[PDB]
């Protein structure tokens, strides 16, 4: 419940909710730390992390 994004390009993007990897238009969407929908290349990402939390 707690999603990281890592990025080919090294990069290590923390966000809010999970992202979102629409293989039809090739786009991984997301919302940052300031309430900020963005969308980053499917391409430019390498993995998803989801870390779970726990009690």
């Amino acid at each position: 419940s707690d999603y990281v994004m890592a990025t080919k390009d090294g990069r290590m993007i923390l966000t809010d909710g999970k992202p979102e990897i629409d293989d039809d238009t090739g786009l991984v969407s997301y919302h940052d730390q300031q309430g900020n929908a963005m969308q980053i290349n499917r391409d430019d990402v390498s993995q998803i992390i989801e870390r779970l939390e726990h009690h």
